[PDB]
């Protein structure tokens, strides 16, 4: 029982950073999650049992996609663990608990490709899930692994408590749906302005963890340059092959996706930066102070993006 997880000291003293990176060796990553629940929730929080048997089954389920793979899954949950670290007087116990397992989850099953190529496909999930199609899915494959036996890591709850972290996790997986991301901080940037923010009112709760989920599930692009770069290579491999699937169904894909135009992709990165990455990240710091290293990272990737298009690299 009186079991602590230790990481070697270079990750014991990294870890902590904003912009750690959980390395090349698959078998320390799930010793890393349950270093980061341990810190960031308590050895008490879950049976290590029930845990283990869980995060197995997590990463079981992911699938060996170029980029929405398993460490997407542990790298976003660092990121949250950051967070959470950042601003530890701010979260209940139950919000803790749900927000790195939302994390670890928040793929799952995730095949590689967009709502758009899976409502033009006309795929079964669109049609059980009109809106936020993937993510409902990835809520659905949470559910099911936490019904497999022995999974329950929230079986100490009480029935009130685990149907609220289980709306947690249910409300954090769909705010990674990028569409909703739009809205969801215009609200939340209007709401701080207005002084009219409150964190004691849960919609308002709700609304920042919908950004501390954004923030996460983009945090390639707040991890130093070296990183962030070869990130990018996976995530264009997913959107190339997406759209020679969009070419096999008669569409001609957007030319993010086209893997004709690689040429564009610098400028394409800029305008991410910009339109999504800038305005997360600006938004979030001002919500939570603390995490000013996420923005202060993404400028300085934004400025490299900006030196790669004028071939100073
Ligand atoms: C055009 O670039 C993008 C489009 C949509 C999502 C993306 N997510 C990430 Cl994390 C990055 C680095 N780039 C993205
Ligand atoms: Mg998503
Ligand atoms: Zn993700």
């Amino acid at each position: 029982g009186l079991m602590q997880f230790t990481l070697p000291v270079r990750l014991c003293k990294e870890i902590e950073l904003f912009h750690f990176d959980i390395g090349p060796f698959e078998n320390m990553w799930p010793g890393i999650f349950v270093y980061m629940v341990h810190r960031s929730c308590g050895t008490s929080c879950f049976e290590l049992e029930k845990l283990c048997r869980f995060i197995m089954s997590v990463k079981k389920n992911y699938r060996r996609v170029p980029y929405h793979n398993w460490k997407h899954a542990v790298t976003v949950a660092h990121c949250m663990y950051a967070i959470l670290q950042n601003n530890h007087t701010l979260f209940t116990d139950l919000e803790r608990k749900g927000l790195l397992i939302a994390c670890l989850c928040h793929d799952l099953d995730h095949r590689g490709f967009s709502n758009s190529y899976l409502q033009k496909f006309d795929h079964p999930l669109a049609a059980l899930y009109s809106t936020s199609t993937m993510e409902q899915h990835h809520f659905s494959q949470t559910v099911s692994i936490l019904q497999l036996e022995g999974h329950n890591i929230f079986s100490t709850l009480s029935s009130s408590e685990y149907e609220q972290v289980l709306e947690i996790i249910r409300k954090a997986i769909i705010a990674t749906d990028l569409a909703l991301y739009f809205g969801n901080r215009k609200q939340l940037e209007e709401m701080y302005q207005t002084g009219s923010l409150n964190l004691n009112n849960q919609s308002h709760r709700d609304r920042v963890i919908g950004l501390m989920m954004t923030a996460c599930d983009l945090c390639s692009v707040t991890k130093l340059w070296p990183v962030t770069k070869l990130t990018a290579n996976d995530i264009y491999a997913e959107f190339w092959a997406e759209g020679d699937e969009m070419k096999k169904l008669g569409i001609q894909p957007i030319p993010m996706m086209d893997r004709d135009k690689k040429d564009e992709v610098p400028q394409g990165q800029l305008g991410f930066y910009n339109a999504v990455a800038i305005p997360c990240y600006t938004t979030l710091t001002q919500i939570l102070p603390p995490t000013e290293p996420l923005l202060k990272a993404c400028r300085d990737n934004l400025s490299q993006w900006e030196k790669v298009i004028r071939g100073e690299e």
